[PDB]
RNA sequence: UGAUUU
């Protein structure tokens, strides 16, 4: 067992560390957990080590390398086979250790890595963005720790006597807000069956309540709005979870979450969110108050559909656009800007569905009469 | 807590 492979960390050691706090000063140690394992998943690893290595001055200790260094020698002590490799990192790699395990693993086909992370190191700088996507580019599979994960590490890797995991405060927002981060950097893409079955504006047959949401950045520039790469991507709803957010969080949330993150200047911004359901009110009402606490941040929703939640959504979108919010349902060349950007569309142009004008017509009409009352 | 990279 795991327990007989590594000597497991003291129980303070895991949490300090493994907080997913998103900015965090004074944590100047990367923590590794990995298991490496048989192409198939069944029964305990073959074996797992804890690396520990100094941020500062010398990455060739990072835990990173330490692993490549350990797995060599492993490796050659064992009789060879394909291997899938699990990391549990406290930080995401630097720049070098992004780099040298790209090789490694473009090198070297028998070996799988997938890379669970707590926290994200220089997520907004662009050559640290850059080399993950190398890291990507190359196989790694990159994610986010979530509640299981740390759950996980703490049953193999800790020293817990016993005792259960015991989440810190705020571990759902702290994941949501890197997820989103993530999938930004790395440049993750819609499918397109979820975008066509999400996006189209037909009167809603689904029994499923979801929200897909995407997003853009604008910035004023001598009178004209410019593209602001950085910021754009896609999120989805929040379903209920007790170990999540236990009343779920609406995809109006989950981005409005985003924008302090970002930490846009004194400029005039714009940011533009594409999203499959019109903002349920309490949604509605985040969204004005947010409008109220950021002047220099206009707000332009474009909806595919109005969503009727049975309450007070009409008064919702007329106080959005009382206060400065630009509210329009998607028409053809929202629907087709969305599939050109944000979707995984290997290179296929938008193919509308049936009924897409008359249905934005209608449902234009109806936005009109709700917000003329 | 925007967080010393040779
Ligand atoms: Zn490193
Ligand atoms: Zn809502």
């Amino acid at each position: 067992q795991i327990r007989n492979m590594v000597e497991p960390m003291d129980p303070r050691t895991f949490v300090s560390n493994f907080n997913n706090r998103p900015i965090l000063s004074g944590l100047d140690t990367v923590w590794l957990c990995c298991e490496v394992k048989t192409k198939d998943p069944s029964g305990p690893p073959l074996d797992a080590k804890i690396f520990q290595g100094k941020v500062y001055p010398k990455a060739k200790y990072h835990p990173e390398m330490r692993f490549l260094r350990w797995f060599h020698k492993w490796r050659q002590l064992h009789h060879d086979q394909e291997y899938k490799v699990t990391w549990y990192v406290s930080w995401s790699p630097c720049t070098r250790c992004a780099n040298s395990v790209a090789t490694f693993l473009a090198k070297d086909p028998k070996v799988t890595l997938t890379i669970f992370v707590a926290r994200l190191y220089y997520f907004w700088k662009p050559d640290y963005q850059q080399a993950l996507r190398i890291l990507a580019e190359a196989g790694a599979t990159m994610k986010i720790m979530n509640y299981n994960e740390f759950q996980d590490c703490w049953n193999k890797f800790v020293d817990g006597r016993g005792k259960p995991f015991k989440p810190w405060n705020n571990l759902p927002k702290h994941y949501t807000l890197l997820q989103a981060t993530l999938g930004e950097l790395l440049r993750h893409l819609m499918d397109p069956g979820t975008f066509t079955s999400n996006f189209n504006n037909k009167p809603w047959v689904s029994g499923q309540h979801e929200t897909y949401l995407c997003y853009k950045v604008e910035r004023l520039h001598n009178d004209t709005w410019v593209p602001l790469n950085q910021h754009r991507g896609f999120l989805r709803n929040q379903a209920p979870n007790i170990h999540g957010f236990p009343k779920g969080r609406h995809a109006a949330l989950c981005f409005l979450d985003l924008i302090p993150f970002w930490k846009l200047d004194g400029q005039q911004y714009r940011v533009t969110c594409f999203t499959s359901w019109s903002p349920c009110f309490s949604c509605a009402q985040e969204m004005a108050k947010f409008i109220s606490n950021n002047e220099h941040v206009s707000l332009c929703i474009f909806a595919a559909r109005i969503y009727d939640d049975q309450g007070r959504y009409q008064e919702g979108l007329r106080t959005l656009h009382r206060d400065g919010a630009k509210i329009a349902m998607m028409n053809y060349s929202e629907f087709e800007y969305c599939w050109d950007t944000f979707v995984d569309r290997q290179g296929r142009p938008f193919q509308p569905w049936d009924g897409l004008d008359e249905h934005s017509q209608a449902l234009s009409g109806r936005l009109r009469a709700i917000l003329q009352n």
